[PDB]
């Protein structure tokens, strides 16, 4: 029952017993593995059709509370017992309950700690948690987000942070941030069927313009936010330009690289995922840490369905883009990644390369093996999108499973 | 919609449903509670030398399944020849406990097994496999002859041809035919006194077994290992491959003149020789197969893995890169250059080879063919995506479903 996990670079072996704590099913079965799929058909947090079974929720709440008191070493203590009772008293009467600030803080850190696809989990203990459950309007949501952004950015010395809006409630609309990230670039669908800017944001850019936003025509126009308070049409808010730090991309040796006019924002702030803690679901809980260079230089700038800039840089590098065998693509990608690291380091903005990051993940795996006897990880997401085997995590086998607290995907609010 | 896995390609936004997985009859390592898809050796397949023949019934259904696949492949399901062959196989299992395949049936299973391999990116070539039947082989010396003919035909002076040679299946109470080497062509791993390894660290054990069985070792970094072949119930015999038969490619770089001076080289024929080929319940413990190299296997894995030749730092130093800081991406730079060197040297030498870009593209095409031909294609994402430039290839953005289908190639315990 316990998985033997091997690292083929060092011959070392470990056993993952933590996976035994998993109480939530994944998409795989013994007949076929679906671990390569990005999203589930319906593991996904399906919009509360009504109150969840009192037993089920109460069961998840007790485990969390248990987890919490173990954390502070006062397990089995009086507070623990009395806290479990408060929880039971609330579920029985109202059909739900509420977390305490410190419990929320603990829940958030555990959600990050449990995210199988995150390579930066070594930082899991350092998370600024902003309790925004005291929010009743999209306008209030906008003030919170600005504070989170201001704090998170910290003039280029990024600090990981999350902001938690009101949990979901039976029979009422969810609080939602329509944007996938707090900061993204517009995707303008032009006449020729092509797209100016970020192709992945065509739809969202649409919805914005739909709700009265005056669009630009640049390739890097920061999108406005569509904040939605319960059962109210989402509202449009423009992010103050000075709050949104950006890094102009240039190259250490290739003088012309700058002439390309490329740039990216400093703050990677996911805002479309759901945070679940002890059965409670938080539909609006944007979080952020800092970028790993490859996400910008490889995925955002080089994915075919994104800015797809490989050929341009390749032509500017005067490379034989006539045949795959010249490895022109591989050569241009390395420089694009180098430019990002160089530029971010020049703008004195926090960033981590894929080598540094995976080395740190390896250390995290060890700390977690001793701390909990295992660590859920999704190999296809931990290994960088370039130079896979060139990093240590590639040669490290991994067990993937779902632990709670957790960050989950949810339906687009439209 | 459909009660089958929904698969999506995020670059093209297209969707497909894999209904082929429904035909799987072998359980994998994953469960609804945890995914063990990233494990290299899932203790599942690992055809552990079962003491006696499979339960007459376990084998029967497997065989019945294979025969059905064969007759379908020739569009004659339910035909008189089909029910007869079914009666023929059962009758045979009834009187001997096992059975034998017809020539064409073997050819069909061999191709299907390659076709079914979830970890192989070059399956678009599956239908073009030369199957050498060597089930008449009775001695280790004869195994040597076949293997040499395989290498000769397969290498074909640089214009490589995919091939597989099938030795006698496993028989009830009677030693297995085994090739101890993991590949027909591999470099020796010489244990040093300081503790390091000269050559290929991956082969220290096999090297020390050749020596103990009489091999007179060399002391180079690229010494070709002799073959340790094993006939049924006999101790393994050693055989040295005639140098002229082992084509190799010295490596050089198109623009970095000093690269050649590194004295690096690699062999042209990749021939896995330690896998078990299973067809309709029958087990072929010795059945080496070969095709041709995808450049990254040589340039990235063999030459750059830290536990292999680990040549990344040397090349980087020669390139005058800052190996003192990760942010200089010196590993990425050296790897690209080493990989280009492999592609350049093979082409110059006129030896078949394929870069990860062309290969992955052909695989996408292959996925399209199988979607229409079988309703899906079992694929191991972590193995289809190349070890470098992952998201720069089309397969990275293609979700995949992994499952076991037989015929198949399975890992097997080492004979010693
Ligand atoms: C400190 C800096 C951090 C770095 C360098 C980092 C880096 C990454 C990377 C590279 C990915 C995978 C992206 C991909 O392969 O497509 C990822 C995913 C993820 N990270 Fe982190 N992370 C950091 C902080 C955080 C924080 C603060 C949280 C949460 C509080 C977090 C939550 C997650 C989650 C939930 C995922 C998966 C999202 C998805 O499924 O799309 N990360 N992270
Ligand atoms: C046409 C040329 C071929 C190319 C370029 C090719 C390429 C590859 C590559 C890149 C791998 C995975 C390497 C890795 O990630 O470690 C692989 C695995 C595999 N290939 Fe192919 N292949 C070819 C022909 C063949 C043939 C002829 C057979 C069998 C008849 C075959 C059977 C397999 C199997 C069973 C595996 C998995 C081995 C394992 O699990 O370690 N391949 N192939
Ligand atoms: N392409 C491959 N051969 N590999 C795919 C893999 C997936 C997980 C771990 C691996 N390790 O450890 O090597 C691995 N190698
Ligand atoms: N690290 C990642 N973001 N990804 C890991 C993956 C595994 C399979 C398919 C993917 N697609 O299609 O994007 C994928 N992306
Ligand atoms: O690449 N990243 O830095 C990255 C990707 C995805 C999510 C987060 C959160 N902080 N950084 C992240
Ligand atoms: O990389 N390869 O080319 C490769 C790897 C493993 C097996 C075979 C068989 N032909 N080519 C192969
Ligand atoms: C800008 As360059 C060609
Ligand atoms: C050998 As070079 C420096
Ligand atoms: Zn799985």
């Amino acid at each position: 029952k316990f998985p033997r996990v091997k690292n083929w670079e060092l011959g070392s072996i470990t056993y993952d017993t933590l996976c035994a704590q998993s109480q939530q099913d994944g998409p795989c079965t013994p007949r076929r593995c679906l671990g390569s799929l990005v999203l589930p058909r319906k593991l996904q947090t399906r919009p509360s059709p009504g109150p969840p079974p009192a037993e089920q929720l109460l069961s998840q709440a007790r485990d969390f509370i248990n987890q919490y008191y173990s954390s502070i070493k006062r397990s089995g203590s009086q507070a623990h017992e009395e806290r479990l009772q408060e929880v039971e008293a609330e579920v029985a009467s109202t059909g739900t309950y509420h977390l305490r600030e410190s419990e929320l803080v603990f829940g958030a850190k555990q959600a990050w700690r449990n995210a199988p696809r995150c390579v930066g989990r070594i930082q899991w203990g350092k998370l600024q948690v902003f309790d925004a459950r005291d929010c009743s309007s999209a306008q209030e949501m906008f003030t919170y987000i600005c504070n989170h952004i201001k704090y998170a950015t910290n003039r280029g010395n990024l600090r990981s942070a999350i902001t938690v809006f009101p949990q979901r409630a039976p029979g009422r609309g969810d609080f939602r941030i329509w944007n996938s990230q707090l900061v993204r670039y517009a995707g303008y669908r032009q006449q020729d069927g092509s797209v100016r800017g970020d192709p992945a944001n065509v739809e969202i850019t649409e919805l914005c313009i739909q709700h009265g936003w005056t669009p630009g025509n640049g390739r890097f126009d920061v999108l406005p936010l569509l904040l939605q308070a319960p059962d109210e049409a989402p509202e449009l808010f423009v992010l103050p330009p000075e709050l949104v730090l950006e890094v102009p991309l240039e190259h250490p040796t290739l003088e012309w690289f700058a002439a390309l006019g490329l740039r990216w924002y400093a703050l990677p702030a996911v805002s479309n995922m759901l945070l679940e803690i002890g059965g409670l679901e938080f539909s609006a809980a944007p979080f952020s840490g800092w970028y790993m260079s490859t996400e910008i230089g490889t995925r955002n700038l080089c994915d075919p369905h994104r800015y797809n800039i490989l050929e341009d840089v390749a032509v500017c590098m005067d490379l034989d883009t006539r045949t795959t065998s010249s490895l022109w693509k591989d050569k241009a990608a390395v420089e694009i990644n180098l430019a990002v690291l160089h530029s971010f380091q020049l703008a004195k903005v926090t960033i981590v390369d894929h080598h540094a990051a995976t080395v740190s993940f390896m250390k995290h795996l060890d700390n977690e093996q001793k701390a909990r006897g295992g660590c859920p990880a999704d190999w296809a997401w931990i290994v960088p999108p370039i130079s896979g085997s060139l990093t240590p995590v590639f040669h490290q086998e991994m067990v993937n499973y779902i632990l709670s607290p957790a960050f989950r995907y949810q339906p687009d609010p439209w």
